[PDB]
């Protein structure tokens, strides 16, 4: 099937475009007031059956102790987490493995760093309260800082936990975040150790309640030890959170396949074919999709996935923006934006000279047959045009 190979390899790339337009990362800078730091991130889960539960953050933190501590320029964490189950274990819990590394300063130690330099025991405690629904987790295991590295294991010992897991990973020590060379300098976490910090939170559920954290993050003796209290309100007894709609399975799958896919796409950018996209070649792209983005607004888009910061998105960094953005799923706010690029009237149809607009544009040289082609794959109800239901089934893995 070559036409679905054509519809693939386009929604890719205004996928592509889709992550880089968006802020999934970790933003973090300086908070003087509070000698400390504030940050603010969302987090998508995804729902059971289909849709993303979307989970707004707030964040705060500020030392415990008196002594000196690095105030940040603006940056961000990028995570990766995979949750799995232990088959021994009879306990409701949650087993966690992490990568965190900080990013977004382009190229061009504190005395609490030393602290982290091999590994460390962790040792977390929660008590939660959700809507009356009382809880305690315990969780234990150890970090590596030098590869932004965390593996734990959590048990809920009150019995059920009455929230998905998924929820409280962010709640339950981000001094273990790997930062680069040139960012030391902008690593808050770990300058206010061994003394610690207190770390508070919001947390926003959309059409839903929310959870209010607060924790202190310090050593005791050789342990970091996170003990945390949560209180969450508003929630619906039905909703995702209390009714345990969302997935708990990390899906990061990636078949050969898909990654072949998603190296068709980096090719519609990387036309130059050097393994690396740039600003310039970004740009081309989105002005032949109708946008008209400036050069500060494309330094930023790169910016936000540019792993090593040297301005570029390296092959390997798109790979891995992409499973992110596969991984998680995207709302309808943001597949309605999508359609919209090739439904350029917008009456909720793509027509046959809507997608030929479109394919043409961005340099695919295909014959009005072709074009037939393609617009006949994804006509589900025949009616000759390609509606929203159908886009998205077009879309979806
Ligand atoms: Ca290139
Ligand atoms: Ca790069
Ligand atoms: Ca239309
Ligand atoms: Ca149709």
């Amino acid at each position: 099937d070559s036409s679905r190979r054509k519809w693939n390899k386009t929604g890719h790339a205004v996928r592509a475009i889709g992550r880089l337009s968006s802020l999934e990362n970790v933003y973090i800078m300086a908070d003087k007031q509070k000698n400390g730091i504030k940050a603010n991130f969302k987090i998508r889960h995804n729902i059971e059956d289909g849709g993303v539960q979307l989970a707004y953050h707030y964040q705060q933190n500020t030392p415990i102790g008196d002594g000196p501590v690095l105030l940040p320029d603006n940056h961000y964490l990028s995570t990766q987490s995979k949750l799995s189950k232990d088959p021994n274990e009879k306990r409701d819990h949650m087993v966690l493995l992490e990568f965190v590394t900080a990013a977004g300063i382009t190229l061009g130690v504190s005395k609490g760093e030393e602290l982290f330099t091999g590994v460390v025991p962790i040792l977390v405690e929660l008590d939660g309260d959700v809507n009356g629904h009382k809880f305690s987790v315990s969780g234990e295991g150890e970090g590596d800082a030098t590869y932004g590295k965390l593996t734990l294991k959590f048990i809920c010992t009150t019995g059920k936990l009455p929230v998905p897991w998924p929820t409280l990973v962010t709640t339950l020590v981000q001094c273990f975040s790997r930062y680069p060379d040139h960012m030391k300098q902008h690593d808050f976490f770990k300058s206010a150790m061994p003394e610690g910090y207190i770390q508070e939170r919001t947390i926003f559920f959309k059409d839903d309640g929310n959870y209010k954290t607060r924790a202190e993050v310090k050593f005791e003796g050789d342990t970091l030890v996170n003990r945390i209290e949560l209180k969450g309100i508003d929630f619906k007894e039905d909703g995702n959170i209390l009714g345990h709609k969302l997935e708990y399975n990390t899906r990061d799958q990636l078949t050969e396949e898909q990654i072949a896919e998603f190296k068709e796409a980096f090719s519609l950018f990387d036309k130059d074919g050097d393994g690396t996209i740039t600003t310039k070649e970004l740009g081309t792209v989105m002005r032949s999709l109708g946008q008209n983005p400036t050069e500060a607004e494309l330094q930023d888009m790169i910016n936000e996935v540019d792993a090593d910061g040297n301005g570029t998105i390296d092959f390997p960094e798109f790979l891995t923006m992409m499973a992110r953005k596969m991984k998680d799923t995207d709302s309808e706010e943001e597949i309605r934006e999508a359609f919209r690029v090739f439904d350029k009237d917008g009456n909720g149809y793509i027509s046959a000279a809507e997608l030929r607009h479109v394919m043409t544009n961005l340099g695919e040289k295909l014959t009005d047959e072709e074009v037939d082609e393609m617009i006949r794959e994804a006509d589900i109800d025949g009616d000759g045009q390609v509606n929203y239901e159908e886009f998205v089934q077009m879309m979806t893995a």
